[PDB]
């Protein structure tokens, strides 16, 4: 079975809409989302699809640029640095799970390379 999918919406959260989670959506999501190896990492791992009946086994803190979008248009966030932390986590979730150099693998390693190079130019908080 699937887990249920992390949360995207909780009223009980305090939330802000900031100039670097603004700068998260508008450029390290959209150039992130349209690429070529973005795919296998728009949507929650359907272990169930995908026959990994192992996932959630080994992966407990599952992420996906999915729910980081969601997250993002849904104004979840209160500051940059969980955002951050939710696309680590996605690409460490990505490397623990699989072998190096599974094609996977190589597509992690070229988003997250896209994403430290958007990340370094976080523009000041306003
Ligand atoms: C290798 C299996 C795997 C995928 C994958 O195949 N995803 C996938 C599969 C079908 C459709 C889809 O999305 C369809 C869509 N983008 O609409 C995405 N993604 C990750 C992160 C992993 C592992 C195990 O780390």
């Amino acid at each position: 079975m699937n887990p249920p999918p992390p949360e995207t919406s909780n009223p009980n959260k305090p939330k802000r809409q900031t100039n670097q989670l603004q700068y998260l959506l508008r450029v390290v999501l959209k150039t992130l989302w349209k690429h070529q190896f973005a795919w296998p990492f728009q949507q929650p791992v359907d272990a169930v699809k995908l026959n990994l009946p192992d996932y959630y086994k080994i992966i407990k803190t599952p992420m996906d640029m999915g729910t980081i979008k969601k997250r993002l248009e849904n104004n979840y966030y209160w500051n940059a640095q969980e955002c951050i932390q939710d696309f680590n986590t996605m690409f460490t979730n990505c490397y623990i799970y699989n072998k190096p150099g599974d094609d996977i693998v190589l597509m992690a390693e070229a988003l997250e390379k896209l994403f430290l190079q958007k990340i370094n130019e976080l523009p000041t908080e306003e």
